């Protein structure tokens, strides 16, 4: 009886080959797309050609890879290695990535998890924190592959649906911070802004009720905190995109306006765990390197492989699997507060045993 | 001894029916909050405020008969300085004084107090534990066009308190009395209420200037959130919006009446606030609890007002900033960088701080 350890989120292409058949999977959604109506299938593929090109450029323009998958397995795999040593009742764990909308995709996991011998799986949301749009989907998903590939509930899902303040993470992104925080004269150190950017949303999922917004804001306000405040620094959000009203002082008009104000300015990837299309493109060679002020302008470091934060990683599972629970009691409230074409609507039936 | 100032800030509210004109004709003047025009705004207000003052002042009886902020106020600040004689005898006595940015006695009304007082110290207290630059902001570039026009020789030294999400008393304070708002739910269905902090809102356009405020509400939420160990499910929720433009939401109204028959309870807390006020007495009140199909499952958690655990904490609050020499937070700098007016403090150094 091994246990499966699946880090989720939504993925990036680890190679540009595996660009249009990531985005073809993005705009094929139903939930967050807007729906035609059966027609995502169809429409989807005429964007997904129309976009591949321009994101192509940026992923070369990083090093033809998005290092999500990466990181996620290598994650993955010390926390089991941890993991197998810290809970020897739930051993042996086994490591997992499965992606939204990147390879290996959900089905694509599932069934390799179900030839592999797994009897119960931890759904790790690699997001600290919970929107519907990110750890909504990839649950609605699994709900899916667990009708199909699994329609006599040969595995029991739990899931860990957030972990905004885990102090492996609020710990992780200090020190980080403090050492990026070197980098500077030393006179000015103390007056660097930590600008924190999150992935944005838009405003029509934050006025649903979605715990994302708050839930960043708690760990800024933790790392802060044990930063004792030494700094100033502003939540703001960054990948705005389409024609919808999106959250709050975009990132990069923030870094703009205060540039020739500021004797510097720190960039911190808040809501993410690795490097990817953020971190190495938009801020490093979009939001800074296309800039006066660059040099000025630095970017903390992400997290990673973080020794400290995957330690942090190890006894969130630890704790989530030994406390056998099987999501938080956020998670009835964000579903029903979630819109989406195709719900989960029991998640008693969804994680647990059901032989 | 002199005495040294303690000025509990926010906008204040109408203590009579009487008051509603000249309140509403200083929150409409005020740029920094309502921007309309940059000459005529004193004359828009003038109108608006004749235009809308039955309304509002039907609301106020409504309530019974003004706001409660003034006395919550008054009795905030008396209790806090008589913990603080006891407890930072360096800068006994300490004198109670409120100052509201809108209602009476305003902020030049109560300044010209304390210079007749004699006071030389005083802090700017704002009770607003979430800044925003539309209250806090804007409050403090009143208090630099009083310090201007009342005190060229610069006889009161000022710093301001202008934010405090975590302040443990509040945490404690706000958990106890959701704690004992929860006694009245049943207790099979007690788990499964639904605590809906409940903010006022801010128009999108200020909330994108970076905005400091949503963010430090959450943070006061967390925290709660953690005092009560996540027992029960919980968001964060924003109201008083009002007309055309997009604010933040999601909006309390509507998210209650989406989750009403889904619910087994609803919980009101007054996060963003410190008393009882038109938003809590009103609003939520009669509103979105009085006019409800669902309102025997819905309740509203006891505002702070007179909470000894708050008073406490605001006590420790003020000690602690005393015994520290910040004129203001590190935030306060940034804060004014991003925010818009058309009559800013620019340099903070000036305004708090000995200029004597
Ligand atoms: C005369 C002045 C514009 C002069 C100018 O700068 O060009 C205009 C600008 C906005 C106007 C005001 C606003 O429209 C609001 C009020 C509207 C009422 O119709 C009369 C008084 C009232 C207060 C107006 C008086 C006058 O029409 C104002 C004051
Ligand atoms: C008086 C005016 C319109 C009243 C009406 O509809 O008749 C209303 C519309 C928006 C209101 C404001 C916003 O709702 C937000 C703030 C909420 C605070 O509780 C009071 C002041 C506060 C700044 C409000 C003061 C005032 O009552 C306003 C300005």
């Amino acid at each position: 009886s091994p246990t499966g350890i699946v880090l989720m989120n939504m993925g990036g292409p680890s190679k540009v080959e595996e660009t249009y058949d990531f985005l073809y999977q993005l705009f094929a959604d139903n939930d967050l797309i807007p729906i035609s109506a059966k027609y995502q299938k169809t429409i989807a593929k005429y964007i997904a050609k129309f976009r591949t090109p321009k994101i192509e450029k940026q992923y070369r323009e990083i090093g033809g890879g998005s290092p999500i998958r990466k990181w996620s397995e290598y994650q993955a795999t010390e926390v089991c290695k941890i993991l197998d040593k810290t809970c020897p009742e739930t051993a042996p764990h086994k490591p997992y990535v499965a992606f939204r909308y990147a390879k290996p995709l959900t089905a694509e996991t599932y069934k390799q998890m179900l030839k592999d011998g797994v009897e119960k799986a931890v759904a790790f949301s690699q997001y600290p924190h919970f929107s519907y749009s990110t750890t909504g989907s990839s649950i609605n998903e699994l709900w899916r592959q667990i009708k199909a590939l699994d329609s006599e509930r040969s595995i029991s899902w739990s899931v860990i649906d957030r972990w905004p303040t885990n102090e492996g993470l609020i710990k992780a992104f200090s020190e980080n911070i403090t050492k990026k925080l070197q980098e500077f004269p030393q006179p000015v150190r103390d007056k660097v802004v930590l600008l924190f950017s999150a992935c944005s949303l838009p405003m029509d999922v934050v006025n649903t009720g979605d715990a994302y917004p708050a839930e960043v804001a708690a760990t800024v306000y933790n790392i802060m905190q044990k930063l004792k405040f030494k700094n100033p620094y502003r939540l703001v959000w960054q990948s705005q995109v389409g024609p919808k009203p999106w959250l709050g002082a975009q990132t990069a008009e923030i870094a703009e306006f205060l540039g020739p104000k500021v004797d510097g300015l720190m960039f911190i990837p808040i809501a993410f765990t690795s490097d990817h299309i953020e971190t190495l493109h938009e801020i490093d060679l979009g939001v800074i390197g296309e800039s006066e002020y660059k040099d000025k302008f630095k970017r903390c470091e992400s997290l990673n492989g973080n020794q400290t934060f995957i330690e942090g990683m190890a006894d969130l599972v630890k704790s989530h699997l030994q406390s056998n629970q099987l999501y938080s009691n956020q998670l009835p409230l964000d579903f029903a507060l979630g819109k989406s074409n195709d719900p989960v609507k029991d998640l008693s039936l969804v994680f647990g045993n059901h032989e």
